[PDB]
């Protein structure tokens, strides 16, 4: 996360770090035994660790990438990790929903991980990371990214740069008035100028999760 503030702890309870010998991705935890994150952030044998700010580990017993995923395009970037077992949030805060209808343009919105706090150069936090931004209009967002924004994305953040996700960020929350509209997936570079967060759009998917969490 570029040009946001640290979250605190126990602040984002939902908030998952995905891990392979060093955190990748994150993900949001939508009940007990799943997860939300991105497609491309696709592995075999994650673990997930919940609960730490800079704490539980538990692996995923499988990951279910969307059926329609494209990697060059990453359109349908989505993916469900079911965890080996149930994970135990710790703060009786309100948890995160499905969202029962899509976000409309103009939605503030909270947008957290551990990814990259730098425009440019590298420094990745050791403490979770916090911003909000508000959803922008699709005719802005395609204009920003022509050919590339499908039904299936949203634009967020600000079109004068400085604030923005960013890589180390994806597979993680965009979270609006407690309810999961959006993952982390991509943009081009971090924080700049009239270059918004691409996310993925969780209200087009609500049908394939519940169904996804149903038969496994």
């Amino acid at each position: 996360i570029v040009g946001g503030y640290t979250c605190g702890a126990n602040t984002v309870p939902y908030q998952v770090s995905l891990n392979s010998g060093y955190h990748f991705c994150g993900g949001s935890l939508i009940n007990s035994q799943w997860v939300v994150s991105a497609a491309h952030c696709y592995k075999s044998g994650i673990q997930v660790r919940l609960g730490c700010d800079n704490c539980q580990f538990i692996s995923a017993s499988k990951s279910i990438v969307h059926p329609s995923y494209n990697s060059n395009t990453l359109n349908n970037d989505i993916m469900l990790i079911k965890l080996k077992s149930a994970a135990s949030l710790n703060s009786r805060v309100a948890s995160i929903s499905l969202p029962t209808s899509c976000a409309s343009a103009g939605t503030q919105c909270l947008i957290s991980g551990w990814g990259n706090t730098k425009s440019s150069g590298t420094s990745y936090p050791d403490v979770l990371k916090c911003l909000k931004a508000p959803i922008l209009s699709d005719s802005s967002c395609k204009s920003a990214y022509p050919g590339q924004i499908t039904s299936n994305m949203f634009c967020a953040g600000y079109l004068e740069g400085g604030k923005d996700s960013c890589q180390g960020d994806a597979g993680g929350p965009v979270v609006c008035s407690g309810k999961l509209q959006g993952i982390v997936s991509w943009g081009s570079g971090c924080a700049q100028k009239n270059k918004p967060g691409v996310y993925t759009k969780v209200c087009n998917y609500v049908s394939w999760i519940k169904q996804t969490i149903a038969s496994n």
